């Protein structure tokens, strides 16, 4: 169908708004804490504390696969790299750290990709 593709050019056009979305809020980690999966070679308990784990790669890869339906997901796994963080790790570790500042700045980026998705469609 004709209406179909209509939505496939959305969520497609969705995508692209996403992906640079993303594309800021990993700018915002220089660091690249947040950049991979924490390894279970080198955690191998980590499964134990934090039941569902992310990073921006395994972001990257949904994202791709046009698997963010709205901006709702892709926030809520977002705010899941944050929230697994400062679970895991204590208050004084740079890693913790590290969480609440992309937190902090990543804030002023959803705020307007929030306003963009509702006036765009």
């Amino acid at each position: 169908s004709m209406e179909q593709v209509a939505m496939e050019l959305r969520l497609t056009e969705l995508t692209r708004l996403l992906r640079s979305v993303l594309d800021q809020l990993q700018d915002k980690d220089p660091a690249r804490i947040f950049a991979q999966p924490v390894s279970l070679k080198e955690v191998p308990d980590y499964l134990d504390h934090i039941k569902h784990p992310m990073d921006f790669a395994t972001m990257r890869k949904r994202l791709e696969a046009q698997g963010y339906k709205n901006l709702h997901e892709f926030e809520e796994d977002f705010d899941l790299i944050i929230d697994n963080c400062m679970k895991y790790n204590a208050r004084d570790t740079v890693f913790y750290r590290a969480a609440v500042r992309l937190r902090d700045q990543g804030g002023v980026v959803l705020r307007q990709a929030r306003r963009e998705v509702d006036s765009i469609g």
